[PDB]
């Protein structure tokens, strides 16, 4: 449109006071491209001097627009010239609420909210509107598509005015409502120039103010006053040729509004007589309104003129221009009210201060708003505004990250800054500076800056309103082999990925499988990539992790369990009950320890465990792995060789408990009684081959009569976010059997501390599902911390756990059906 050289862009960025930061806020179809489009074309500019070249994806556009020697005079704001730089700063339409979004307008100091003629203000359109009032950025408003009304709908003219009426107060509503009391009435009023409306399709837009000058020449009148009576109440009566402040002439009839007699009557004209084919009114109606067409023009019909005659009558372009200037604040203005807001420190602080000044020359405060994608073979630039100090190619700065604290040395760089570009669109220019008050980008920040963050020139400097990451691991899946061959590569590649990574994670899961976990699903992705070319570079199949279980059971068996040798010779009766939950956690905590003395052990379960205090004594073995929460309790008589088979006894044990009946998972809390015991009078038949197996049936047998169940891993999830997303929280965990534990927040800021259960065969996806739920707000950590006994049949296919062992066993190549007790015991 207008192209500028690098000189003049650098001298309408010294003069601040003439600039403007803002978007576009708007809902998902209301005319928020063709209308920033339209802008644009008016007062877009454009690089001045003009296989191989370089690209950046849009993030920001530049407008500049002259005024009126007059309509100068009307800025109630600092000013210095004729001229202006407006920033069209880009902003997400359609992502999650807060993340996005919230860091593009914290560069912003004005927003133009787009509403609908006819849908009036919808959800997100309230939603952003918010957010942006969060932030202290004025609304200024532009109510679109009022030719859908005027052709469509077929509207009358006191049924659109009311219209834009309403849609007016409830945009107020919103204002009001979430408006900072210390900023004033930032309320919009049409009669005050702060609303336009018009079609962003059609080209025409206008605000009351344009033509409450119009008719303020002519007719010799003060446009101030003009303007108060062409919006609301203030008719003008023809016959008494005078205003009056009640809708009735004295004889009691119904006058015509100001708006509706003065504005969209012209306009109304317009689209009945060339909508209609009228070829002789329009002429005339033309000529009276002081619109002249030129050439071919002159022959147009019906939308082809309208749109002509429309764009010549109300150019949407200087509506748009005007409000913008003349009503969204500059950053001079803006950083004074916004400054506090925007830091994290001392609002009387050295620095805080320049930001509020607005001074170019104190210590750098440039605020980094996101990270854009460049052709520059994968380097990314910062995009950001300059909030104090100036910037400049190859200085020396301060990157902060989001954790950087003033004194602790964590995520600071002491680095510098390769080079200092302007961001025009779709391309970029170099410069030599820019002072506080501007939107530039950075190239060379790539690696220390990974998305926001803050770069400072003083070294008792804080950080600007930050944004919280997830650094534990989390998210992570199953590694194996698709070659058995290449096992010592995968294994090899997993200690490089490590060696490189010191934010992913490599172990080995209690069922035997490699795994690698990452921060986010991006990072795993990133991960799991390098590992699979480069570090282990193997075929490699990736999969969710296999989860543990625990074989318990649920009470003493109904009925004692017998099993004989092979021998047909000597018999093991015995009986199985539960352990106590505080007790298993004792021993596998080692404060009940097979190794300690009897003395201390014996002590411990008597005097602090209920145990009959004769039990202690009385067991022969804890197992799987001979220290385990599962005991073989001896409760037999007269047996003869019974000392003679205890070693056996307890080999049987320690395999029986290590792969229980139900699908060969661990035993869990159980305590196996031997009732009595009945051997061969020669050992020559008591032998290891003949005991063992009489053991390990046996004890399966009481096992199956004591209500088997199963036990499941339950991690233990740490949350942070705002007090708004707290609701995705309980939103997703419901969806996987959750369970809120507590819910702390942290004094001093919004940021909730939700902690909850999550069972661990329930966690695959929580991640993901968690940032969608929360738009990205907030961040998991999880951590294994107990089991828990599923209450259903692990014997009934159908039911939650027996679900979970059929796959099993499948998975296995066992067979489908578990086992009864039946085939383990021997009757008499
Ligand atoms: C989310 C994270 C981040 O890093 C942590 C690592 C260190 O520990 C992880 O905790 C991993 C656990 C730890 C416990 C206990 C050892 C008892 Cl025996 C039962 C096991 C589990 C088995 O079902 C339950 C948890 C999830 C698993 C796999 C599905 C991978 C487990 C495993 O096999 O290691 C959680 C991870
Ligand atoms: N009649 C009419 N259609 C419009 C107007 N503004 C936008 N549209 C149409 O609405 C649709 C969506 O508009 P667009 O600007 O892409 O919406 P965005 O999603 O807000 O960017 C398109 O088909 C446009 O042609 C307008 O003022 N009048």
């Amino acid at each position: 449109m207008v192209a500028f050289t690098v000189d003049q862009m650098r001298s309408l960025m010294d003069k601040v006071t003439n600039v403007r930061n803002m978007s576009v806020i708007a809902h998902v179809d209301h005319g928020k491209s063709t209308l920033t489009d339209s802008l644009v074309q008016r007062a877009g500019i454009i690089s001045a001097a003009k296989e191989r070249g370089i690209t950046i994806k849009s993030t920001a556009i530049s407008l500049y627009s002259e005024m009126s020697d007059e309509d100068v005079k009307e800025i109630k704001q600092k000013t210095d010239g004729n001229s202006f730089l407006i920033n069209l700063i880009d902003s997400p339409g359609h992502v999650d609420f807060s993340s996005e979004v919230t860091a593009a307008l914290r560069v912003t100091d004005g927003a133009l909210v787009v509403v609908d003629t006819i849908e009036g203000v919808c959800v997100q359109t309230e939603t952003v509107l918010r957010q942006a009032l969060g932030e202290r950025i004025k609304p200024v408003v532009v109510i679109n598509k009022v030719d859908r009304a005027l052709l469509e709908l077929q509207v009358s003219k006191e049924d659109l005015y009311q219209t834009f009426a309403r849609t007016v107060e409830s945009v107020n509503v919103i204002v009001s409502t979430y408006a900072d009391e210390v900023l004033g009435d930032v309320q919009v009023y049409p009669a005050r120039g702060t609303v336009a409306f018009g079609s962003g399709l059609h080209g025409w837009a206008f605000t009351i103010r344009q033509f409450a000058t119009r008719y303020a020449k002519k007719f010799g009148v003060d446009k101030a006053k003009m303007m108060d009576r062409l919006w609301g109440d203030s008719f003008f009566n023809p016959k008494t040729k005078k205003w009056t402040n009640k809708d009735t002439d004295a004889e009691g009839k119904p006058l015509e509004r100001a708006f509706n007699m003065f504005i969209l009557d012209p306009i109304f004209r317009l689209f009945t007589a060339i909508m209609n084919f009228k070829k002789d009114e329009i002429p005339v109606l033309l000529e009276k309104l002081e619109i002249v067409l030129k050439g071919d023009e002159k022959d147009l019909e019906g939308k082809a003129l309208l749109k002509v005659v429309m764009r010549k009558f109300l150019p949407a372009a200087d509506a748009l221009l005007e409000m913008i200037v003349l009503h969204l604040p500059s950053p001079v203005t803006a950083q004074a009210y916004r400054a506090e807001q925007l830091y994290e420190g001392p609002a009387d602080d050295a620095n805080c201060i320049a930001i509020k000044n607005c001074d170019p020359k104190a210590d750098l405060m440039l605020y980094v708003s996101k990270m854009v994608p460049t052709s520059d073979k994968g380097r990314f630039y910062a995009f950001g505004r300059v909030f104090a100090g100036t910037v400049k190619s190859g200085q020396k700065v301060r990157i902060q990250g989001p954790n950087y604290v003033p004194g602790k040395k964590d995520d600071l760089f002491i680095k510098a800054i390769q080079r200092v570009v302007l961001m025009m669109g779709r391309f970029v220019e170099p410069i030599d500076d820019c002072p506080a008050g501007n939107i530039i980008g950075l190239v060379g920040i790539d690696q220390f800056l990974l998305k926001t963050g803050t770069l400072t020139t003083s070294e008792t400097a804080h950080n600007m309103k930050v944004m919280k990451f997830s650094v534990s691991p989390v998210v992570q899946v199953a590694v194996e082999v698709k070659n058995a061959n290449d096992l010592p590569k995968l294994v090899e590649g997993l200690k490089r990925l490590s060696k490189s990574d010191p934010c992913v994670l490599t172990y080995m899961s209690e069922s035997g499988e490699h795994i690698v976990a990452g921060t986010g699903e991006l990072h795993l992705e990133i991960c799991l990539q390098d590992l699979e070319h480069d570090h282990a570079g193997v075929p490699l199949k990736i999969s969710p992790p296999v989860v543990a279980y625990r074989e318990t059971v649920e009470s003493e068996s109904s009925q004692t369990a017998l099993s004989k040798s092979p021998n047909k010779h000597n018999r093991i009766y015995l009986k199985a009950e539960p352990i106590d939950e505080e007790v298993s956690l004792a021993i596998e905590n080692g404060i009940i320890n097979p190794r300690d003395d009897f003395k201390a052990r014996a002590r411990i379960m008597a005097d602090d465990y209920g145990w009959d205090v004769t039990d202690a004594r009385k067991i022969w073995c804890f197992g799987p792995d001979g220290n385990g929460p599962n005991l073989v309790i001896d409760q037999t008589k007269a047996v003869q060789y019974l000392h003679e088979i205890k070693d056996s006894v307890v080999a049987a044990f320690q395999w029986a408990t290590k792969e229980g009946p139900i699908f060969g998972e661990e035993m869990r809390s159980v305590r196996v009684n031997i009732l009595d015991v009945t051997l061969h009078a020669d050992a020559i038949h008591r032998g290891g081959g003949q005991i063992i197996p009489t053991m390990r049936r046996a004890t399966y047998a009481g096992f199956l009569l004591a209500d088997p169940k199963i036990q499941e891993p339950v991690f233990l999830v740490e949350i942070q976010c705002p007090e708004q997303a707290v609701g995705g929280i309980y939103s997703v965990l419901n969806k996987k059997r959750g369970q809120v534990v507590s819910e702390e927040q942290r004094p001093g800021t919004p940021l909730f501390t939700v902690k909850a259960y999550l069972p661990v065969n329930e966690s695959f996806g929580f991640t993901g599902e968690l940032r969608q739920a929360t738009g990205g707000q907030a961040f998991p950590q999880m951590v294994f911390d107990h089991w828990s006994t599923l209450g259903s049949d692990p014997l009934d296919p159908t039911s939650k756990a027996g679900e979970i062992v059929l796959a099993a066993r499948k998975r296995h190549g066992m067979k489908e059906e578990v086992p009864g007790w039946q085939e383990y015991y021997d009757k008499l």
